[PDB]
DNA sequence: TGTGGGCGTGGCACAGGTAAAAAGGGCA
DNA sequence: TGCCCTTTTTACCTGTGCCACGCCCACA
């Protein structure tokens, strides 16, 4: 098991990045260097390496003079006195937003332009940074370096292990407050909670009814059209959908997977044994 | 009574956009 | 060494493909 894949082939340090290692192993390589106490990575000058220990320590140094909010960061201290009058405002020219500066403007503005310099070297799509670029290499590389210290299992990110990991220990920290059934991750909460919502934002222009999933509204529409594009190796069956031949792919082998108590008869469905349970109630 | 497909949603490993944190640095 | 920013990396967020259950009804 690895939630740390990156380890330094000088000292044996543990980090979660590329990135972060290589802001470690300064402490090898430059002469001039400023290590940090617990998190062993490395700044070029004290007032970085300062600044970054206000992670730890939690200090906010950065106090507004009017209202007198503090702020870890001069960098957030500057975007909030936007909302104080009598502040250089870098308006959007498109959508609602304000920036303190320029370059952050800029940076934003890329998402109205769509410029994405760093281009993809084999599907060439592009994104707005390098670490981005990075992130996508995860489709071409198929490389899982996160591991369950469980059953070392492959994840491509950190967030996707610890969830796995969340699953093992069946803890589910995301309840959802109208109905109660607890999640391992947010974005599974999320669909849920999409069912008492009524966010359907699918709909079918022939019929109307309106789908959480696009993949519904497409099998909805085939099955208006008739089209059951999922056909059977063996018996040349037709389907909507893959799961219906999947399950029903079980026919063909023999399974015999359900018993009942005191007469032994075999059904392919759980459910079904329900159904002969009320035979002897 | 027994089958079995259509339908709707849960589990899960996952991509990609963007808001936010975090690092980089010229210079007084 | 902090100002005053620029630039890079990460968190937060929302959507998705594939697979499998349980439910409802049509028939056999
Ligand atoms: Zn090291
Ligand atoms: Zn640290
Ligand atoms: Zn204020
Ligand atoms: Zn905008
Ligand atoms: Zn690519
Ligand atoms: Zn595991
Ligand atoms: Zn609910
Ligand atoms: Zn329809
Ligand atoms: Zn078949
Ligand atoms: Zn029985």
């Amino acid at each position: 098991g690895s939630e740390k894949p990156y380890k330094c082939q000088e000292c044996g340090k543990a980090f979660p990045s590329n990135a972060q290692l290589s802001l470690h192993h300064r402490v090898h390589t430059d002469e001039k260097c400023f290590e940090c106490k617990e998190c062993g990575k490395a700044f070029m000058r004290p007032s970085h390496l300062l600044r970054h220990q206000r992670i730890h320590t939690g200090e906010k140094p950065h106090k507004c003079k009017e209202c007198g909010k503090a702020f870890r960061y001069d960098t957030q201290l500057s975007l909030h006195l936007l909302t104080h009058a009598g502040a250089r405002r870098f308006e959007c020219k498109d959508c609602d937003k304000v920036y303190s500066c320029a370059s952050q403007l800029a940076l934003h503005q890329m998402s109205h332009t769509g410029e994405k310099p760093h281009k993809c070297k084999e599907c060439g799509k592009g994104f707005i940074s390098d670490s981005h670029l990075l992130r996508h290499q995860s489709v071409h590389t198929g490389e899982t370096p996160y591991k369950c210290k469980e059953c070392g299992k492959g994840f491509r990110r950190g967030s996707e292990l610890a969830r796995h990991q969340r699953a093992h220990s069946g803890d589910k920290p995301y309840k959802c407050k109208e109905c109660g059934k607890s999640f391992t991750c947010t974005t599974e909460l999320f669909r849920h909670q999409k069912v008492h919502t009524g966010d359907r934002p699918h709909k079918c222009k022939e019929c109307g009814k309106a789908f959480i999933r696009r993949s519904e509204l497409t099998h909805h529409e085939r099955s208006h059209s008739g089209e059951k594009p999922y056909e059977c190796k063996e018996c040349g069956k037709t389907f909507g959908r893959g799961s219906e031949l999947s399950r029903h792919q079980k026919i063909h082998t023999g399974e015999k997977p359900y018993k009942c108590q005191q007469c032994g008869k075999a059904f392919i469905r759980g459910s079904h044994l329900t159904q002969h349970q009320r035979i002897h109630t």
